[PDB]
Parts: C-alpha cells; sequence; structure tokens
C-alpha cells in the first residue's frame, strides 16, 4: 500500500532537479541512493547476490543521471563479519560487481562503492570461526552487552588494533578502490560514520588510546585522514567520497551529550577544506542529519534537535549531500535545496520505491517499506516493490 | 544629525524588551553596551578620566536594567602599553572605578569590567619606555611593518612567554578580577577576542610555539581557558563572561582563510559547556560577528560571509550576546532574537546615541558617530551626543 496519510508536493520546481557535477559524474538531478546494506550477498565467500543483485540495482538506477551509492562492503576478510553483506576483495566477488556497474550504467546513471570496515559492530563469533580479531579502537570500552556476551562464549576478546594492523587496513583501503575502479565503478565512498571502525577512532567513548591515534582531537581524526590520504592518491580525489554522522548515536557513538563533538567533526571537515585548497578537493561530504541518529527507529523517533549539520556549510565549501527522513519531509527539502551545493540522500524510501525520483518530481504517493524484509534472503522485500503504474495495476488505491 | 538614509524599526514588540538574568543581573532589556575603548584614562597611570568618565557611564546607563560592558582595562603595567587605556591594578584606578561603578548602580544598571592584556598590539616603545617586555605567542611572527619598524628603533624585541611568564598573567587577572569585584563590579568580562593576547595563542598564524601552549587545538586553547578557570576559582562563574571574535582579522589574525578556524572555536565552546555541566556555567559568551571582522572598517565593510557563528549555539547552550553592525539593520535583530537566549551589543551608535534603548523601542532616528573623536581627549565626542529631546531642541530637523 501507499504511506496512507502523506501528502505529496511535487519538487519539479527545485533545485532536486538542476544537473550537478559530482567528481566525473554529471548528474541530471540532486536525489542520491544512499548505502543500503540488504543482506542477500551469498556465503562463503560475501559474493554479491548470483540471483537478484543485477535487477534490484538496475530497477533503481531507471531515472537517467542518478547516483548510487551501494551498499557497504567489506574491504577484506577481517574488516567483516556479517556473512551475507559483500565484500570488494576477491575476482569472485569482483565478477559479479562488474555486472552489477555495467547494467547501472546501461541505465545511465553512476555507482559509486562504500568502502565498509566493522570493527566492535561485526560478530566475533562469525570471525573467530574463520580465525580473523575482534577489533576496535580500544579493548576496556565494549559495544553493549549482547557483543561482550557473544566474545565471551566465542572467546575472541576484543583487540585495540597496533599501528602496524591499522597500516595493514589502510593497505586493503587502497586494494579495495583500485578494484572498485578497475571493475567499472566510477568512485568509492569512505565509510567513517555510523559507530563502525573509523568511527570508532574518531569517538572520545570509543577512543581511550594514548598514542599517535587517540587522545585529542587530531589523533582521534588521525586513521579516517590517514585513509583519504592512501585513496586519494591511489585513485585520485575526484573519485573518492567521505561519509560522517557528526550526531549519530548507533552502535554506541557519543552523539551530542558529547560536548566536543563539534569540534571533532570541525577539525575533519577543515582539513578536508585544507587539501581541497591544495588541489585535491574530494568528490562530496555526505553527512547524516541529526533528524536520524539511529536507522533503526521509525522516521520521527531519535530525532537530535540541540544540534546541526550547518557548521559543515561554514568550512567544507564542496558538493554536501544529506540524508535522513527527508522523503516524509518535501517541504524541508525544498528549503534544503535553495543551497545550490546540497544534493538529497533518501534511504528507506528507495527500498520500497525504485521509481522514487518520478515521483518526488511529480509529487505522487509513496509505497510503503516493509521493514520486515530489510534484511532477508529473498526476492520479496527487495525487488518486487512495484513502481507506480504497477501498483495502480494492482488497485493500491487506485486501480 | 541623524543617520539620513535610515528607516527606523521600532523594536518594543521583540524579545530584546524580554528581561533575561545573566549572572546575578536581572536585566529588563537585551541591548547590552559592548566594551569600548575610548582614550580618556589619563597617564602616569592609566587613571580613569576624573573629569568626564562618571558622566559618560552615567548617560549610557540612563534606561533601568541595561547591561554595560567597560571599556577593557589593563590588568597589570606589563598588561598595557597604551597611556590613555585605564587600569585596574592599582588604588588609585580603583578609587575612580568604584565611584563610576556607585553611578551606574545608582541607575538601576549594571557593570561588568573587561579585563584586557594587549600582546603584539601593545606600542614597543612606550613599554620599553617602562622597562617592560614587548611579548605574544611567538617571536617569528610579528603583528606588522609599523609594529617591527617600532619595536627595533626602541630596541624592544617581541618576546615569546615562558610557561612562568603565561603563569604570572593568570595572577594578575585573578587580582584584577578580585579588585573589580570588590570595587562594586556586577562581574568581568575576560578579553579573548580582536587580536589581544589570548587570541594570539588561539590563533594558528600567531602562535608557532612547540610546547604545552601551541601545536594543536587543545594546547591552542590553553592559556584562555586556564584564565576561565581561576578566574572561576577566584570570584565565581556567575561573575565571568568570555569574549571571542571566531572570524575577526583585526591586528592580524586568520580569520575564515584559516580553514580549522571553526575548529578551534568549537573546541572552546564545547569546554565551556562540558564545565556547565559540572555546574560551572559562565555568565555568558560574547561573539563578535563575521558582520564586523575589522571595527575600524565602515559599517558594511570587511563583512565576512562564507561563515557564520551560529555553530556556537549547537555546543554552548547558556546565554549568548552577539555584536556587530545591528543598530542600521532592525530587521537582521528582529530575526536574531527570536532565539530565547540571545542578546544584542549595539557598539559605535551607543557611543553617539546616549539613549540608544528607547529609540530601539519607539524606532525613533539616530544620532551619526563621529569618528574623529572615538579616540580624543575631549567631552566633545565624548559626553556630549544629545538624547532624542535634546537632538529636536537643537534643531537636527524637526525642531
Ligand atoms: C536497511 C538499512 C540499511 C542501511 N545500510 C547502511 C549502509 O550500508 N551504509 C551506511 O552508511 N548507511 C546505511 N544505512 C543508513 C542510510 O544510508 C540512511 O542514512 C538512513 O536510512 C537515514 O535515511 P532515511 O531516513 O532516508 O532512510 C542503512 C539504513 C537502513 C534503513
Ligand atoms: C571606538 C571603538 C572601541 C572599541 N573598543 C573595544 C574594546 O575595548 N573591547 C572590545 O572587545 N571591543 C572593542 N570594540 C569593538 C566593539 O565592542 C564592537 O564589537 C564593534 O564595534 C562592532 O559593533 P558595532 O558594529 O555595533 O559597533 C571597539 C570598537 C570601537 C568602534
Amino acid at each position: 500500500s501507499f504511506v496512507k496519510d502523506f501528502k505529496p508536493q511535487a519538487l519539479g520546481d527545485t533545485n532536486l532537479f538542476k544537473p550537478i557535477k559530482i567528481g566525473n559524474n554529471e548528474l541530471l538531478h540532486r536525489a542520491v541512493i544512499p548505502p543500503l546494506t540488504r543482506m542477500r550477498a551469498l556465503h562463503p565467500g560475501n559474493i554479491p547476490n548470483r540471483d537478484w543483485a543485477v535487477e534490484y540495482y538496475t530497477q533503481r538506477a531507471q531515472r537517467p543521471g542518478t547516483m548510487i551509492i551501494t551498499e557497504g562492503a567489506f574491504i577484506s576478510p577481517q574488516a567483516g563479519g556479517y556473512d551475507n553483506a559483500p565484500g570488494v576483495w576477491s575476482e569472485e566477488q569482483m565478477v559479479e560487481w562488474t555486472k552489477i556497474f555495467n547494467a547501472i550504467h546501461e541505465k545511465k546513471s553512476f555507482v559509486w562503492v562504500q568502502l565498509w570496515v566493522l570493527g566492535w559492530a561485526a560478530f566475533p563469533d562469525n570471525l573467530a570461526r574463520d580465525g580473523l580479531r575482534y577489533d576496535s579502537a580500544s579493548d576496556n570500552v565494549f559495544m553493549d552487552a549482547e557483543q561482550e556476551a557473544k566474545a565471551k562464549k566465542a572467546n575472541n576478546p576484543q583487540h585495540s588494533l597496533t599501528k602496524d594492523e591499522i597500516k595493514q587496513y589502510i593497505k586493503e583501503y587502497v586494494q579495495a578502490a583500485k578494484n572498485s575502479i578497475a571493475a567499472g565503478a566510477d568512485g568509492v565512498e569512505i565509510h567513517s560514520a555510523n559507530g563502525y571502525l573509523l568511527n570508532q577512532f574518531l569517538d572520545p567513548h570509543s577512543n581511550t588510546r594514548t598514542d599517535e591515534y587517540g587522545g585529542s582531537i587530531e589523533n582521534r581524526a588521525r586513521f579516517t585522514l590517514e585513509v583519504v590520504d592512501a585513496l586519494v592518491e591511489a585513485i585520485g580525489h575526484e573519485k573518492v567520497g567521505l561519509r560522517l554522522s557528526p550526531y549519530g548515536v548507533f552502535n554506541s557513538m557519543s552523539g551530542g551529550a558529547e560536548t566536543g563533538i563539534v569540534a571533532q567533526y570541525a577539525y575533519v571537515a577543515g582539513e578536508l577544506e585544507k587539501r581541497a585548497k591544495a588541489g585535491k578537493r574530494l568528490a562530496f561530504v555526505h553527512l547524516v542529519e541529526p533528524r536520524v541518529t539511529n536507522p533503526f527507529l521509525t522516521e520521527g523517533e531519535g530525532e537530535y534537535e540541540g544540534g546541526s549539520n550547518d557548521f559543515v556549510y561554514s568550512i567544507w565549501k564542496g558538493p554536501v549531500i544529506r540524508a535522513g527522513n527527508f522523503a516524509l519531509h518535501p517541504e524541508v527539502v525544498r528549503e534544503e535545496v535553495k543551497d545550490k551545493r546540497t544534493l538529497i540522500g533518501y534511504g528507506r524510501f528507495f527500498i520500497s520505491n525504485p521509481d522514487l525520483v518520478d515521483r518526488l518530481e511529480k509529487g505522487l504517493p509513496l509505497n510503503k517499506y516493509d521493514r520486515d524484509t530489510f534484511y532477508q534472503m529473498s526476492a520479496h522485500g527487495y525487488i518486487d516493490y512495484p513502481t507506480y503504474e504497477e501498483a495502480l495495476k494492482l488497485g493500491w488505491d487506485k486501480k
């Protein structure tokens, strides 16, 4: 069915339908598909789903000029820990990713691979099964109760990385980015948000290190900016994006309760503009809004009102993508895109609406999403959400 | 004469005329007199002007419940270097400051003393005459051409403070704050703005130190927060304010060109909220707007548009006073005071308009200021600007 009590508003008269160049890509509109894990990859091997993944992505790349950011992909076995999320380290994975990039490109859209490293959010027991460490910034702070029950059942205790093991993760980031560009992706997004490994180093609560990687704003930002620099040297700055969630509390990050959190993120944004001046301006900065502090809470829940992401615009002067409960709020989008370098990411409603861009342009009703198939090993709730036409044929009132 | 082509707007219906408590003071409206050096103090001795200062301050304290922040006062001889600005270290100065505090208080207004230390903005030759050092954060960066011509004529070379000499300045800050409260002031404002000594330590361009006081966001902020902490232990947090100018370029500060400048100030604001939580919330934070990057440029000149002070509101949650070209822009003030904890500082127009608060409330024309007597050893252009009544009697068209 369609979302019951939503009053749609056509947005075809706003800057959301004005072209913008992002890296090497000339987008025809500014609604982007933000990275969405869907757990349909195959075990063993973390292989992109052979039956359904090309279709899913082809469906959402139907409006020409759409920028699509893939589900997070593990850079290596040690960066992983969920059996059904895909990786981007082996030939076998890349043979399936090439087919996905080709299909999106045949539809004249673009595809950016999000590079993912789990840290303490990984399952310690999957990793122990495979002989891998359970990594984080520190070893005296854990993510939550059931993550520590898991780690000790598994007898795979949380480990503070050494500088050498951080260096190895940077090695893997570069290779995975090389693999994605060689297989045909237009660019990569460094996931440094939502409480996963790079964010565990950025955050004061998860990072109690005393070396060069913890203990001050500069040191907590070190591993994220070494990744930016390594990938910029490897594949070019116009092929690299960075995602940040200043106010997120998902996976036990501090959010607005940490009084130093705006300074921690203002520093990263300032270092990025610094490089921009020296010629190496990243393709974009992607921000998760305080409108959504936890993506598994219903739209309207976990909204943080004591802070804003607008400080980033005083520092970084390049394109910024903003995501977080924008689909049910065209009146907020309307104001936000008056800014000429702002793009809007629509997550949960791009899951249920393959043709979201036409529905936004035209002010058409929105298909409800089914939360129960967000993570399911099924085609159902993945490739069978109807376009508006199909939904009318199905009678989702109007027949 | 009145300002020729200004269209006044009455502001009596806005939050600028709603009471607010600031420290121990219950202000009856939110227009404050920001600190304004006027150079009428007497040499030798940096004595507050015996003939005119009580009158000046009495005139501007005429609307009950007005918060007045004094001209900057030197905490000690070594903090000074301008012969005609006042100090707050000797008995002789305090006997004249007591008379000023009494007069303001008889008018049922309040008075906060701004504590001032010059650093590299001092005249090296006045200081050498008196046997004093020419101080700054560093010794390999100078303020400008004529400050270095002065220093070498005077053979009084710029000196990087040692930790012991920083400690001594903190000793003097506490004593000067004790002296002001003992003589009857309601509170003190720490001047950490406009390119003077504490701001020379906060700024990356003026601070190239490698010790505990330079070299990172935390270290550059160290001397300002040790001052905050020392004064809070000495006289109470509800009697201490802090003034900051994130985007100012006056006296050779970096402003918005430094990509790290928002992070440097977001850190200070976050440390202040940190203490606020631990019970010691400062009376207010006072910010100079990017609307005025240099106060000696005519209203409308030197406006920095690539940055905003609004990030401070995401971090500090207490009262904030904002100053910078607000008198000729009631439409900007109207929007800005919709926020319930914002106060507006009016500088240059409180010089020329003793009764500015009534003229703001009622939408009455504004007296032009005479830039030539801002710094003059005269009563003219200091105590003889007319109230609206007097200006009508004088025929400043309308007779
Ligand atoms: C099912 C699901 C999976 C997600 N997976 C990822 C992911 O792989 N990478 C990421 O950075 N964010 C992920 N997110 C967050 C979204 O990109 C987006 O920031 C969030 O859903 C808020 O936007 P929304 O309100 O438009 O859905 C996920 C969210 C959902 C609901
Ligand atoms: C004559 C004059 C003297 C000033 N003296 C000081 C001072 O002692 N302390 C201070 O922090 N700012 C000083 N300022 C700055 C003002 O407090 C204010 O921030 C600035 O004038 C911008 O406000 P305006 O546009 O309302 O005048 C001075 C400005 C002027 C024009």
